[PDB]
RNA sequence: AAAA
């Protein structure tokens, strides 16, 4: 653990997870042209671990060159380590060269079978779970910015979400547009609405305040969806479960509905149905595939959550895209524990 | 030369993996006497977008399984495709960084020719020797897309001049007969002026009204010009332009691009240095405020262009009209290149093509 | 093709 060698690239994760779980006393990042700002991302995912980091520039696409850079580094740090799971092959076939030729350890990080390689011995070691979701995010250059009767209602609409689709699905349009006085026909949903004091007559019916709003707004949802988490987390080690997170790279900012880390993955559910005539899924298909794919790099895991069926082709656009579909409130827990293991 | 690499080495060995380009771009530029193909397990479908994609070159093709993350155990299939074809080539470009270790070990160690494709300087290197080359473009857009599984299924040109020059001087009135055509509204009223005469004398509008007090457009072809056709057309005969002096190939507007599950309609497309360019031109979501909502449009071109290019495809937004910052923001944090000023297009599309 |  006393020179660690990364070989910096789009996904920094496999280099920055072995310095989490053990720090060395320093760390020597080749990093490439234009890419600088991937040092930074490096020091700012691994700020919480006092460690030395020396910055050092290679070609992405020059051998030579690269053999060159790690000769210097095994002169003035013969006892250097190399993570050669990072960077292009070229970097990486050059690296491996110089490092075999001077029989030092060379470690490779398997997010498949989540394993750190040893391939100087062809040994192996599992991968704790050292990441957080703020370190994580940082690898990505991104930054977080941030009443019991309503659960009882949140549980009967998850149970009844068949045969309140259109009217849960119509009030949710209601609340999104933020129309002050709306109608509801008479029936069980509306006597639940009026008894959990969700909404009141007017002086026709209004919100009894801005929270209950959110809460018709596809709200109580993305509560439920977090509170099944909440009990999975009980028997699956699901970690930094967190809600509504609001993450900047100081270009875009991005809300994610629920998140969580389970085996150094980060899984991002997509729940609120508020964006969408009804209620038009495919624009919000379309925004999963775009932000997960920035925000949680190629191991990331989406999925889309709804109260309301979708269609034939929204269902082929998630599975072409590997987005996990649940369109059934009823079956969430299931499928939630088959999503997270996979 | 690889022409001549493949007279004295019959076999070529590659690794397959997502992007099956840099494996296919040196088939199709020199066909060899024999492929092997290493896929590993749960992706035979590789070895047949392998077929689909060098249809064209039929060659002898041999099918090798390998683990993606066993050193070891690839060092040995390498060693036994080298007793067997002695002369053979290694394209190092795909698969794991384990995979292409031992492949590149046991190639040297029996003083092999290895190849890696860059596609950013656009030359084959040769590892063995540290010379390069220059790759060609014979890569068609049929045989780009079935690497990733994909198959592709008047008076008025005057208007379109006048309308790109003078997008900055009648953006709202051509925004305003965007949203007007869009909305498929049939009589509509219009300010008396240099537009209205155009319009008027190049017989896209005709009165509805005594006193032009309305007009309709005077046909369904006249609609989808004004409904942002006129933009679309102004985009490609710049690509035309363009085409004259750089080699763009295979130059397409509104493809249907589908596999077995989706199906995916692009506004303009082309090949240049071996890489597919999309361009989004088309001007047809608005608000209830007759406003252009781009953010929709965004995701949908990084989400779409990335499954369909690839990670080395290149996406670019083009509008008449101007894009907030935020939109503008969004695209260069998705590699999305933005034009919102017809007047910078030509500059700005030279720029892109050449990176 | 810059954790495949």
């Amino acid at each position: 653990h006393d020179t660690y060698v990364c070989l910096l690239s789009d996904h920094l994760l496999p280099n920055v997870i072995p310095v989490i779980q053990a720090p060395p006393q320093r760390v020597i990042l080749l990093y490439t042209p234009n890419n600088k700002e991937r040092v930074q991302r490096f020091r700012q995912a691994t700020e919480s671990v006092p460690t030395e980091i020396i910055e050092k520039q290679v070609h992405p696409y020059q051998y030579a060159q690269t053999q060159r850079i790690c000769d210097e580094i095994l002169e003035q740090f013969p006892n250097a380590i190399l993570n050669v799971t990072g960077g292009t092959k070229i970097m990486a076939l050059a690296a491996f060269d110089r490092f075999r030729h001077n029989h030092r350890p060379i470690i490779y990080v398997d997010s498949d079978s989540q394993r750190i390689l040893y391939l100087h011995n062809g040994e192996s070691e599992r991968l704790g779970d050292p990441l957080t979701v703020k370190q994580y995010l940082a690898c990505y250059g991104f930054k977080a910015d941030n009443p019991k009767t309503w659960r009882e209602v949140e549980d009967l609409f998850a149970q009844n979400s068949t045969k309140w689709q259109n009217q849960l699905g119509r009030l949710n349009w209601i609340a999104a547009q933020q129309q002050p006085i709306f109608t509801l026909q008479t029936g069980e949903l509306q006597d639940l609405l009026l008894k959990a004091n969700l909404i009141k007559p007017a002086e026709g019916f209004q919100f009894t305040s801005d929270q209950a709003r959110q809460f018709i707004n596809g709200g109580w949802f993305e509560h439920y969806v977090y509170s099944l988490l909440r009990q999975i987390s009980a028997q699956y080690p699901i970690k930094n479960l967190t809600k509504n997170i609001e993450i900047s790279n100081d270009s875009v900012s991005n809300e994610l509905d629920v998140v969580f880390l389970y085996h150094n993955k980060l899984h991002v559910i997509e729940c609120k149905t508020r964006h969408f005539t009804k209620i038009n899924p495919m624009e919000t298909i379309y925004k999963i595939d775009s932000v997960t794919n920035r925000v949680a790099g190629i191991k990331g895991k989406s999925m889309f959550a709804s109260y309301y069926p979708l269609t034939q082709a929204a269902k082929k656009r998630c599975l072409n895209n590997s987005i996990y579909v649940s369109d059934q409130p009823s079956q969430l827990h299931h499928q939630l524990i088959k999503w997270i293991n996979a």
